C-alpha cells in the first residue's frame, strides 16, 4: 500500500513546519513525516527565549505545539513514521518506513540532529538506566541528588543550567578548560558555579560510567594532562557532547559533508537544492554553523519555496 | 549640542527595525554585544503595511504584521538593546570605528549590520509623482482608510499587487486591480482568495494594461488611463486612488562605492561555513530583504538577522 505525495516532508522541527505551512499555501497538499521526536529538538529544551518576537515565557514544547497546529490550519497531512531506508536513484522517489511506504515527487529533508554519544561499553550498558541525551525528559528523576553532565559546548550548558534547578548538585565535565555557549549562559554558568550549584571539572574525560544493577551510582574520570584517575559519586549522567546530523539513511543517495547534507546555498535562489534533483533540505541536517530554531525555520521556508518552483517547471 | 555629543559609538550597530534587524539585536544582546539599533523612518519594516500574516510559523490564530513588529521590538528590548529612531543618510565605511550620519545624529561602530530591506517602487511617470500624496501611494495600510466606500486601484502583478488588493477590498467601494499581463503571480491561496473577491465583483481585473497617466485636478486623483499592451488602445478608469505595487528596491543607495552591490542587493559570502552574512566589507554584516532577491519573506529575513549577529560576534571576538 505505497502512500503517494505530491511534496513529502520528512521532519516534524521547526524547518519541517516551516516548510509545510508554505507548501500547504501553495496548494501542494503536502504530506509531513513527524519521525520518532515529534515537534524535533526544541521539545527536549524548557525555555526559548531567542524565538523573535516571544518576549514573555515561551518553552520548546509548547512553541512547536503552535506549529503543530499552525500547519494543521492549512490541512497539511501529518502521518506518524520514522524512515529507515530511501532510493533517490530514481523518480518518483521512494521511502521506506517502519510503518508505511511512501513515493514523491519532491521531497523536503528535514530530519534535524540527535545527541551523540562517548561510545563507551559502560556508558551503553547504562543508557536509559541513569545515562541520558535528555535533561528535560529525565531530569526529574534525580530531584535534590547529584547529577553529572559532560560537554563542552551550548548544549551542555543549557542541560546543566536546567538540571541546577532540580539537582542537588550539578556536575559539569568537559575535556577542555573553557565552554562555548551564548555569552548570557556563560554569565549564568559561572553564577551557578558561584554559588556552588554547578561544580566544574575541566581537563576531564569519562574512563568509566559506574553502577550496579539498578543504575548509575558514578564515574571515573581521567585528567587531560597527567592521565590521573579520580572517581565522582553521582546518580545519573547527561551526555551532551553534541547533536549530529540524522543522515545515515542518506549515505549513498546524496552529497553529504561530514554529515550534513550539501545544498546549493548561494544568492540566485534554488538554495536548498541537494545534489538529486527535486530533492531539498533544511534546518540542521544542513547547517553545522547557526543550528538554530530561527535559522531552520527559515531555511524550511526556503525549501518548500524551492520544491514549489519545481514542480512547478514539472508542467 | 556640539559636533561630539552628536557621536554615539556602539560596539555592534545594526540598521533596521524590520524583522532581519530586531532578530540580529536580540541574538547579538544575548551575546554581550549591547547593540544599538536604528529604526529607520519606517519603525517595524514592511511588515507594518500588511494586515493579517498567517505564514509566521508558530502564530496559528491571527496575527498583524504590525502585532509581530511590536513584540519584535519589546523582544529587543527585553535584553537592553538601545532602540535610537534615526535614518541613515551618508556612511564611511573605509575605517573602523565604521562612521555612520543619521538625519538626528552621527555614530560610530566596531560592527555593522545593515538591515535596511527594500521600499516600494514607483513606475516613473510625471502624473505618478505629481500626485504623490495626493491620491497616489504605495502603501494601503497607511492610506487606505481615506478611501472608504470610494473606487481604488492597485497595479502589480505579484505577491504585494494582491495582498493589497485584498486588503482595499474590505475599505473601497471597488478595488481596480490593474497589471501588464493576464496572469498573476502570488502565493496561490492567495490567489484563490483574489479570485473569490472576482467573482463576488468587489474586485475589478484590468489585465493586459499599463497606466498611460494619471488623471486629477488641483486637489488630487480623479481617475488613470490606461493602455491596452496588445493594441495600444488607449482608456480612461474613474477612481479616487491608486496604489502602486510593482515590487520593493533594495535600499542600498548610501552603500554605493562602499560594498559590492548586484542589482542593488548586498553580496554577502553565503555558503554553507559560516560567516554567510559578510559583505565584501570586513566587520559589515547584511541580513534580510536588503541582501535576497528570491524569497522575501518575514521569516527568511529573521532567520538571515540570527545569522549577522552570530557572525558579528564571531568577528568582534576574534578582535
Ligand atoms: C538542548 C537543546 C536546547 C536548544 N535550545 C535552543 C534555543 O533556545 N533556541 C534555538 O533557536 N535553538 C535551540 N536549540 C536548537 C534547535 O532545537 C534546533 O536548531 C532546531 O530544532 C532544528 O530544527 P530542525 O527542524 O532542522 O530539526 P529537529 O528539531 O532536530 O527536527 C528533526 C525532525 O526530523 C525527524 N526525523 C529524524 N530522523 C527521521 C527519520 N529517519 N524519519 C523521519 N523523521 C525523522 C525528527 O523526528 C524530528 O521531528 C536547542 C537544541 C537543543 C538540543
Ligand atoms: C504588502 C506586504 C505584505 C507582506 N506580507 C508578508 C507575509 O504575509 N509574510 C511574510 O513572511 N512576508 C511578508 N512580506 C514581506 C516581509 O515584510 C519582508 O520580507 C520583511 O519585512 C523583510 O524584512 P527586513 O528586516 O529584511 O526588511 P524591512 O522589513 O524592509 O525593514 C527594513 C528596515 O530598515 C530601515 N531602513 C531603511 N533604510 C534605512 C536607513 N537609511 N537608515 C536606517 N534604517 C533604514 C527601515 O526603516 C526598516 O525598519 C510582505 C511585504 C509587503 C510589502
Ligand atoms: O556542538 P556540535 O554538535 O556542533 O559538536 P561539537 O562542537 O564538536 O561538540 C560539542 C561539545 O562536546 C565536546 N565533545 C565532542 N565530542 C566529544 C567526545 N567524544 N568526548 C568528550 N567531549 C566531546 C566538544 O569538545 P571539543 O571542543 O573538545 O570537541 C564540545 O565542547
Ligand atoms: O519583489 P520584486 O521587486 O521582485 O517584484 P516583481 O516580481 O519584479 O514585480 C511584481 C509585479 O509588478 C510588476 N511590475 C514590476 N515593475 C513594473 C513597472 N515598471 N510597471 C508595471 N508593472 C511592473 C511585475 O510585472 P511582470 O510580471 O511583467 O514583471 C510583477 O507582476
Ligand atoms: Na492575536
Amino acid at each position: 500500500d505505497i502512500k503517494h505525495a505530491k511534496l513529502l516532508i520528512l521532519g516534524s522541527g521547526p524547518a519541517g513546519y516551516t516548510a509545510a505551512i508554505y507548501a500547504a499555501r501553495a496548494n501542494l497538499k503536502p504530506v509531513l513525516v513527524t519521525g520518532l521526536q515529534q515537534g524535533g529538538q526544541l521539545t527536549t529544551t524548557d525555555e526559548i527565549e531567542n524565538w523573535p518576537g516571544d518576549f514573555e515565557m515561551t518553552t520548546g514544547s509548547g512553541l512547536m505545539q503552535r506549529m503543530l497546529q499552525h500547519a494543521e490550519k492549512f490541512e497539511t497531512e501529518i502521518v506518524f513514521d520514522h524512515i529507515n531506508r530511501v532510493d533517490l536513484s530514481s523518480r518518483p522517489f521512494k521511502l521506506f518506513g517502519d510503518v508505511q511506504n511512501f513515493t514523491c515527487d519532491a521531497l523536503i529533508i528535514a530530519t534535524g540532529a540527535s545527541a551523540r554519544y562517548i561510545g563507551l561499553p559502560s556508558e551503553e550498558n547504562y543508557k536509559g538506566r541513569g545515562v541520558s541525551a535528555c535533561a528535560t525528559c529525565d531530569g526529574f528523576f534525580y530531584r535534590n541528588k547529584p547529577v553529572g553532565v559532560i560537554g563542552g559546548g551550548n548544549t551542555a550548558v543549557e542541560e546543566a543550567l536546567y538540571l541546577a534547578n532540580i539537582a542537588s548538585t550539578v556536575h559539569l565535565i568537559h575535556r577542555r578548560d573553557s565552554f562555548r555557549a551564548e555569552k548570557i549562559l556563560i554569565d549564568r554558568l559561572y553564577k551557578k558555579v558561584e554559588e556552588g550549584k554547578i561544580v566544574l571539572h575541566t581537563d576531564r574525560t569519562l574512563d568509566e560510567v559506574l553502577g550496579d544493577n539498578m543504575g548509575v551510582t558514578g564515574l571515573r574520570l581521567a585528567n587531560t594532562k597527567t592521565g590521573e584517575k579520580e572517581e565522582l559519586k553521582l546518580d545519573g549522567l547527561f551526555v551532551a557532547i553534541g547533536h549530529s546530523p540524522n543522515t545515515e539513511i542518506f549515505q549513498g543517495q546524496l552529497e553529504l559533508n561530514n554529515g550534513y547534507i550539501v545544498v546549493k546555498s548561494g544568492l540566485d535562489g534554488n538554495a536548498t537544492a541537494t545534489s538529486v534533483e527535486g530533492v531539498f533540505a533544511a534546518g540542521d541536517v544542513m547547517d553545522h554553523n547557526y543550528r538554530q530554531a530561527i535559522t531552520s525555520a527559515g531555511t524550511g521556508c526556503m525549501a518548500a519555496l524551492d520544491a514549489e518552483r519545481y514542480l512547478d517547471a514539472q508542467e
